[PDB]
């Protein structure tokens, strides 16, 4: 149900070994942990959850772009890369977030399909 | 020293009346309200801080994009775009937070100067 | 060794059904008809070449984005989107052109991996 | 009538000195060269026409990508990144062509005010 998927443009390579941590929105208005992991060989996280697990409510994925880019030896701006949605049911779909990488930048879009 | 600047990608057209908050972090962890404001005509939001004010920190630029498509009658995908870094840790620069909007997708890039 | 993916940054969804055309530059600075086809139901067009045709050289991907939004009956900026780059042997290398498209803006990057 | 402004997603710097070529398709349906410039220190090129000169057509803006991260010693993969579309079909309009670029990647937007 949620794909993470993580480009690196000034390699034009997947971004590899990325750790990102998902979170959900909790009824006290904190984030608390909901998955994670590392990105593979190709850029992707699979398996971050179930369709029994992911409800409706509101996530935030973070994505630590900061530690990717030291340990290339690369200084970059942000912290992180967050990215926060409402999952909303309507009919079966299926969430990929992706996001394109640069030292200063950053692109993020959403793939929601059936 | 801080400025942001807000564009539609859809309509190619500056993102107007785009309400931005700033938030520093304090030394218990806790993300402090900085200053907010909201972009112009020509999607640029300045005055938000001084130089004095400006001090060394991490901060966090959250661009309410959710309010500005709704506000045009859209339902968008993201609650909002937040922009996570640290500034002034090599004593004081400008920033432009730059970021380009549709309804599923943004880029954010920084320009900071000396 | 090369495959297009384009994705719709409005309806946050894969761009099907779009009419992609690569090039290869002549020796007179001309532009070639190589491959062509439409993006699948996932975005991804695949087959457009073999290793034994995809010599080193300049080629041109052109995306047509605006028989695209004109048939999602939205009013487009650009005539189409063309990704211009050189195919450089260097070890066993694929290349995926990634597109993601707003009526007035594009993002493209490239993925060449081994 | 027509502004250019680029940016580089790897040093968050305006892209400085970066070639920018106009051109514009002719009645035969070939490339007519129309007007060039260079990016000035704060990553804007102004001047490239009048409201006279810039009548109903088809335009494309090449800019010269490669040649800018060459400059900085980077092999970068794209040969420039081509922005083409119609433009005053209905009336004089101002446009703001904006690039945003890193080596494997760019983000163009246009910005259209009247
Ligand atoms: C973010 C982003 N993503 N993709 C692109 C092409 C952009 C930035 C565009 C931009 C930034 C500034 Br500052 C400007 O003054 C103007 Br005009 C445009
Ligand atoms: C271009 C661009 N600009 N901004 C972003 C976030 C993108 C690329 C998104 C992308 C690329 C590949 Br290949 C995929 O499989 C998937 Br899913 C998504
Ligand atoms: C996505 O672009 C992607 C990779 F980065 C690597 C692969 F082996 C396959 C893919 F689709
Ligand atoms: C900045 O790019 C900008 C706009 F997007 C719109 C305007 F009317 C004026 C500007 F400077
Ligand atoms: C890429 O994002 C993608 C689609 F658009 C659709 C799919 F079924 C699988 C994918 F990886
Ligand atoms: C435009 O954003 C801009 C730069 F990128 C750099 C400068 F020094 C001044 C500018 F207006």
């Amino acid at each position: 149900p949620l794909m993470v998927k993580v480009l690196d443009a000034v390699r034009g390579s997947p971004a590899i070994n990325v750790a990102v941590h998902v979170f959900r929105k909790a009824a006290d208005d904190t984030w608390e942990p909901f998955a994670s992991g590392k990105t593979s060989e190709s850029g992707e996280l699979h398996g971050l959850t179930t369709e029994e697990e992911f409800v409706e409510g509101i996530y935030k994925v973070e994505i630590d772009t900061k530690s990717y880019w030291k340990a290339l030896g690369i200084s970059p701006f942000h912290e992180h890369a967050e990215v926060v949605f409402t999952a909303n049911d309507s009919g079966p779909r299926r969430y990929t977030i992706a996001a394109l990488l640069s030292p200063y930048s950053y692109s993020t879009t959403a793939v929601v399909t059936n």
